[PDB]
């Protein structure tokens, strides 16, 4: 049983400012979660709160430490479903919900003598992540893309959303110098429905293929997501629009998207598991993403992906963008490849 | 790693012939499944094939033992998701798919020093099952119902579907001698849409409440299930119409039913987990049922229900209707109650 829970502020600085539509980040402020069991076992998780997406603020997460402690201490991690249901009440603190739920599985797997990925199915032994090119001048974007390409990455995620004309140019210029790579374009809600369609058609006309076109429109515009899906050639994904299992059931019912970018930071383990099942029971396909997690945090998604093996693409590169002294993941990072120990 | 998979015929006779719409059974022929690991650990499952619902035949299941061995021998149970994906190909032998998948978890749980229910979440420590009153003369039905009530069962499942007039009479008579009990009425596809509605209204008019009204119409008549749901006062459940996770996604999209009676014999563990998540992500509610499983087979559903804790009602009484010399479930049967050891 859980005898204590501790929350701690952990700051990581980006190697370079990370610019996306409506947001520039120079630092990633996360909340580390440690769960202690009567047996002495300690489970760890990391919350990377998002004000833009989840409406969270790091100070707010740290402020409810006592409440979280009261909610879960006294429960046996072998009854993890009880912990999941309880933490589901933390829908206003989803990144914390995620960190606590994973810490629970982390502690449980240790007690059972296995790893989290195996507890979840042990589907895959290896996955590959893409790497992101933040918004910058076309010249700098091209430079970064070439660099990411030389590092061995074959899926390059390109941020766009603030300047349609320049975004088109940027994608076209990046494609020319990274022949052989697949591309994921993420607008982070920056385009109107029609601009989103025009962006896709312009790129398509140049003979470029986009593997996943992430959240082109505003989060509440479900009909807009569908409009883009039905009027442009590339698979459309919901990110900001897909936070809970309920959001996904609606997206599927409305036939709004081809993909859903699952993020533990938005859904927690509980909703992520539901979303994986919904996707496997429908025409929906999935990719797994991240926010500002460090290696300890990305580890949560690596085990989820390896265990479920439910993702077509993996955008788990936040830890590669942050400055960190010691690697704290429970997985092996081999270039773009991530493997189980 | 799996080194052996054994299938064997096990016959169990009913204490009394079991009569339901379009089917009378005096014997239950099951296929016991044993999976042996290199470590010596042995996992067990049981398939209770259904010609009527799944189109299966026991002889057919037994005939494919070599194929099953070739499909999963050599796979480590810690990669159970791989075994699940492979066995999902046995959609034509769903009861065997179920037995193999559970035996896999039974074996894995032992290697991890835990139980299947805990591997699935350990949500609950106890569940209660109803007991069924088969079709017979109103006099024999009321007699059996009274006997069941006296045994401590507070949820009584009543079979109907072959004679609306008598069915109504039967439910009305049973209700007066079992005050305090909840009732589940199961027509096993015997009624037309209008008859189904009339049945519910007739019973409703007498002040009788039906907790779950199971599959009133034919399996392909999804619109009919919806019609009954929208035109009669009681919760309507899909049983025969809900075999796979895809069937359920469709039922949810069509808003066809209030309930889905999940059976491992129809869905196997893989699809059952998907249906649980779909239900928890929608307005759908669930009950868990059975076919002709003996105690070893019912053990599979007891662990699934205890672990997920996703069911409002449990209809796991097939082993209570069969003559069995020795109890073989890895659970405690205490009257209507079933608990974890
Ligand atoms: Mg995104
Ligand atoms: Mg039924």
């Amino acid at each position: 049983r859980i005898v204590n829970v501790k929350l701690s502020l952990k700051r990581y600085e980006y190697e370079k400012p990370f610019h996306i539509t409506g947001s520039v980040s120079s630092e990633s402020r996360n909340v580390e979660v440690e769960i202690v069991l009567e047996s002495g076992v300690k489970g760890y998780g990391e919350a990377s709160p998002s004000f833009r997406v989840n409406g969270e603020r790091v100070e707010a997460l740290l402020a409810i430490e006592n409440a979280v402690r009261e909610m879960i201490t006294g429960i046996d991690v072998r009854n993890y479903a009880r912990i999941f249901e309880i933490t589901d009440r933390l829908f206003g603190f989803p990144s914390l919900k995620a960190a606590v739920q994973f810490a629970t599985l982390d502690a449980l797997s240790q007690e059972l003598g296995t790893q989290v990925c195996y507890l979840l199915g042990g589907k895959r032994d290896e996955i590959e992540t893409d790497k992101t090119v933040g918004i910058d001048t076309v010249e700098n974007r091209v430079k970064e893309a070439k660099k990411i390409f030389e590092e061995g990455f074959r899926v390059i995620k390109i941020k766009v959303g603030e300047n349609l004309k320049e975004d088109i140019e940027a994608v076209e210029e990046i494609a020319k110098v990274t022949r052989g790579a697949k591309y994921i374009v993420d607008a982070n809600m920056g385009y109107t429905q029609k601009e989103a369609v025009e962006f896709a058609r312009a790129v398509y006309q140049k003979g470029i293929d986009i593997a996943v076109y992430e959240q082109p429109v505003r989060r509440e515009d479900i009909e807009g997501l569908k409009f883009v899906r039905f009027h442009s050639p590339f698979p459309v994904a919901a990110d900001e629009s897909a936070r809970t299992k309920f959001d996904v059931m609606r997206l599927v019912k409305e036939e709004a998207v081809d993909y859903v970018n699952i993020k533990l930071m938005k859904s927690g383990i509980s909703d992520a598991l539901a979303i994986v099942e919904i996707a496997e029971s429908s025409g929906l396909k999935l990719m797994i993403g991240c926010m500002g997690e460090s290696s300890l945090g990305i580890n949560q998604s690596v085990h989820f992906a390896l265990g479920t093996g439910a993702f077509e693409f993996h955008d788990l590169d936040s830890h590669l963008m942050l400055k960190e002294e010691v690697f704290r993941g429970k997985f092996i990072q081999d270039g773009p490849r991530m493997r189980v120990k």
